[PDB]
Parts: structure tokens; C-alpha cells; sequence
């Protein structure tokens, strides 16, 4: 499958694709406003996430430090980033299916659309001024506004029992972004698309 | 390699062991006020860490949460913590001589001394109320003092470029545990033990 990853942001940001346990495509690249990057993605990818990382210092062999989303101190991600970390998650070609969504469960840093580029099947999008209008407890120094599990680390807040409800952190994120999960049971915002669509990941899509 | 772990603190503590790629003899348990736990770390073993993490809640099947020091959600720890967590650390039998040292470079929870059992070198401690007089920017809202390079995830705290000198926030640690490690290139407080020498670590070594 093939994602466009587009920044519309005024600034730049590091763009980066994993699954976890391994980079997908190259695994991370520098975005400056305006720039696209073309990524493969192998079918049958389960378990994937984009996002972006912002402030970021990298040097010669591609190691360095990022304020939001760092992946282990690497440019080329291998693994997830640290929150604040607006996701987009999909699993390809699962039954001849295609999942995608937004989610806040690991915080937010950039506002994001992800749509398919191929019919089928509508977008979401989690574009409101979150960090603005971020809980106090939630902000997070480097910038960004972490989900409540990262900074309290409770089993509410974490589901760690695989029960708990929603919060007055959870519904912040829910009221701002309704169409992005909010917290580990929100009810699904899952999109289902038709197996080896293709899509475009807009960061900072309002502009 | 023998290491006793004492829980002298008021309150229980669930001491974690690793190497950060291998839990280090069963990697994690729960240490009531007093108790003891003996573990057998292997010779050669590099880069081997023991720190105490609190306010936990695991299933029967050893999978939960802890407010400092969590390791993935697991009991038994194979990889490392999530700050802030006081730091034993060893790497052993490196050409004849073993070398021990208390870091704070991940932040602070606990107070601990870290002692051998056998002759030869010296122990060394950290057992000042930093969590107390913890800087408000640096307070972690589950407990501890985290060090500045987790919260602000800049170059110059995190001494990414190889390059950096101490910071506000790195005195701070320095001036209640100097014999502690505060920041990457502090002057190196590490002890050298010989080869195979046995260790005791107490948490809350002052009552």
C-alpha cells in the first residue's frame, strides 16, 4: 500500500512510520512545511503508526533527541515515540479489510487527517487546538498535551484491568475530537476500508 | 554473583532486576516493609540495574501498573523502567574488577544504599529527601522527582550531542546525593570492586 504523508504545518516536523518491532519504509524522514513523503507500506501490515515529531536535533548518523514523539533518540524510527503523540493507526489486509484511525490514547502533539486516497471509505480527523486548550495537568514542557495514563499512571486511567471508563481527561479529548479515541474503551472510531486502499497523512490539515 | 535486596522502607516496594534486553534472575517482586529478596545475577554480566517501583497493582498473571519505575506493565521486569527511578548499577567481572554506582540521571523515588557484602571497596548512598525538596518543575504527579532530560527532552539536559555541563537541575541532585551520578558527564562516582564480589542494596537504608 502507499501512504503520502504531507506536512502543512508552518514548521517543520520529522515525520515517522513503525510498527513496533521494526521501521516501515525507512522509518523516519525530516518534513519541511510543504513537503510530501511517499512511503510503501507491505500488505498485510498489522499494527502500524505514523505521527510526527516536532523539535527535533539530529546529526550526521541520524541520532538525536526530539521534544515530542522521540523514537529511542533515532531519526529513522524502529520503534513507537514517546507521547504526546497524535497517532494514526491502521492494520492492512486484515480478512480483506482495511482499519484505520486517529486516537489520543497517547496524547496530542500535531493536528492530523487521515484519508484514503483510493474509494471506499471516508477519512477522520482530529484537527482542533488541543495544546491550547490543554487541562493544566496535561501540558506537557516539551510541548504537547499528554493523555492522563502517561502522567498519573493509574489503572482508570491506564484500563490496566481492562475496565474503566471514561474521565474528565479522556472527555477533553473526546469533546475537541470527537472522531479520535479518547481513551483505550472509547466506543470505535474505526474506519473500514476495502483491503489495499491508499491514503495521505496530513499533518496540520486546516490551511 | 550474590545481591541481597532490602526493603527497609515503611512501605512495600516491588524491586525490579534487569539488563535491559533480559530480566536479571526473575527480574521483579514484591518487598513488603523488612522483607528480603536473594537473587543471582551471573559473572560478566554488563550493565545490570536494580531500582524499586511504587504503588503497584499486578493480576494474578504478573501484568499491572506501578506509578514509578513501571516496566512495560510486567511484574517480573525484562527491560528497563520508566523514570523516575533511583538507580543500582553494575557491570561485572570486566577484566578482574567489578564497578558499582547509584545513578539519579533517571530521576529519583526511593532513597538506597548500595554496599558490598564481601572486602575490597566501599559502598555509596543516596538517602536525602530529594522527593521533599524537589524542584516543582521537576515533581512527578504518581511520585518522585524526575530528572530534567525526561521532562524537557532537550540536547543540553539530555547530553545528546555528547557535549553538555551541568544545569540548575543537575546541582540539584548533586548538592542532596553527591555520590551520585546527576547528570551523563558528572565526574564518574563509580566504586571498582574486585572481580565477584557480592552486594546488598537496602531502599530507605536510614531507620
Amino acid at each position: 500500500a502507499t501512504f503520502e504523508i504531507v506536512n502543512r504545518c508552518s514548521y517543520t516536523v520529522w515525520a515517522a512510520a513503525s510498527k513496533g518491532d521494526a521501521a516501515l519504509d525507512a522509518g523516519g524522514r525530516q518534513l519541511n512545511s510543504g513537503e510530501s513523503w511517499t512511503i510503501n507500506v507491505e500488505p498485510g501490515t498489522k499494527g502500524g503508526k505514523i505521527w510526527a515529531r516536532t523539535d527535533c536535533y539530529f546529526d550526521d548518523s541520524g541520532s538525536g533527541i526530539c521534544k515530542t514523539g522521540d523514537c529511542g533518540g533515532l531519526l529513522r524510527c524502529k520503534r513507537f515515540g514517546r507521547p504526546p503523540t497524535t497517532l494514526a493507526e491502521f492494520s492492512l489486509n486484515q480478512y480483506g479489510k482495511d482499519y484505520i484511525d486517529i486516537s489520543n490514547i497517547k496524547g496530542f502533539n500535531v493536528p492530523m487527517d487521515f484519508s484514503p486516497t483510493t474509494r471506499g471509505c471516508r477519512g477522520v480527523r482530529c484537527a482542533a487546538d488541543i495544546v491550547g486548550q490543554c487541562p493544566a495537568k496535561l501540558k506537557a514542557p516539551g510541548g504537547g498535551c499528554n493523555d492522563a495514563c502517561t502522567v498519573f499512571q493509574t489503572s482508570e486511567y491506564c484500563c490496566t484491568t481492562g475496565k474503566c471508563g471514561p474521565t474528565e481527561y479522556s472527555r477533553f479529548f473526546k469533546r475537541l475530537c470527537p472522531d479520535a479515541f479518547s481513551y483505550v474503551l472509547d466506543k470505535p472510531t474505526t474506519v473500514t476500508c476495502p483491503g489495499s486502499s491508499n491514503y495521505r497523512v496530513t499533518f496540520c490539515p486546516t490551511a
